[PDB]
């Protein structure tokens, strides 16, 4: 029965027609329970890149792609869904030369360019042709000087409800490096709270993958900027308090850290 759904699904999409399309999945490929039926919807935009429109694989992605949109489907494709081989849609699209639809994909906000296949690959490595890569190349770079960017912006604003969204992407997961010097600035994030004395900013930079043994690009540790004081206890050092805090914090976090960043 999925070999009879795969060779409806790509007779269709060979075709052309995005309505055609939409009337042959709501009468169909159903019901919606059928494990084939999932199965092979799952793998629709592999096989679209592989051998429809520019239409309508645009067509597929604006219908079916975002979560905050209900649809006849009742399934939101992944961008990123992963075939056998781990390949995603991405990874055939720029095997297969089709640079419109590696560009249209870049474009999408869920999209994720770092996925490995099972031979290890990303995407822009299947590019045989170099144009394309370039491309691909460039197009990270942008949204990587972009990201760089919104991630100031919202430390800075001190708006945790947007770092949380930006560190929850999964293309920012490989892509923005909390531990990182910024482009832009050169600092690294933790040590420019640590000298701020935001704790609570601290903690959640810690809990969220900031290393306490990195060193920035002054080659300093974060304890090493937390202000030069003696005691360890704050009782009766109000004054100073913070800065006590503070040094107890990075203390166990680097106790507990357990993984130190390699590079």
């Amino acid at each position: 029965s999925k070999p009879l759904l795969k060779l409806k699904l790509l007779d269709a999409l060979r075709q052309g027609s995005f309505p055609n399309l939409q009337d042959l999945l709501k009468k169909q490929f159903q019901p919606l329970d059928d494990p084939n039926v999932q199965q092979v919807l799952h793998l629709m935009l592999h096989y679209a890149v592989q051998v429809a429109p520019m239409a309508v694989i645009k067509e597929i992605v604006h219908h079916w792609v975002s979560t905050t949109n209900t649809t006849f489907l009742n399934i939101h494709l992944d961008l990123n869904e992963r075939d056998s081989n781990g390949n995603t849609p991405l990874h055939i699209a720029a095997y297969q030369s089709r640079g419109d639809i590696v560009a249209f994909l870049l474009d999408q906000p869920t999209i994720n360019d770092c996925v490995l296949n099972n031979s290890h690959l990303q995407a822009i490595e299947m590019c045989k042709n170099l144009n394309i890569a370039q491309m691909m190349q460039v197009k990270r770079s942008t949204y990587v000087a972009e990201t760089a960017q919104e991630f100031r912006t919202a430390f800075n604003n001190r708006d945790f409800g947007h770092l949380e969204s930006i560190l929850s992407s999964p293309r920012n997961a490989e892509l923005l490096d909390i531990n990182g010097m910024d482009p832009e600035t050169g600092d690294t994030v933790l040590h420019e709270f640590v000298k701020k004395r935001d704790v609570i900013m601290c903690r959640w930079l810690l809990e969220h993958g900031a290393d306490p043994f990195k060193r920035d690009r002054k080659g300093k540790l974060p304890i090493e900027l937390v202000r030069k004081v003696n005691e360890n206890d704050t009782a009766t050092n109000t004054k100073i308090a913070i800065d006590i805090e503070l040094k107890k914090l990075l203390e166990r976090a680097t106790r507990e850290q357990s993984v130190i960043d390699v590079t």
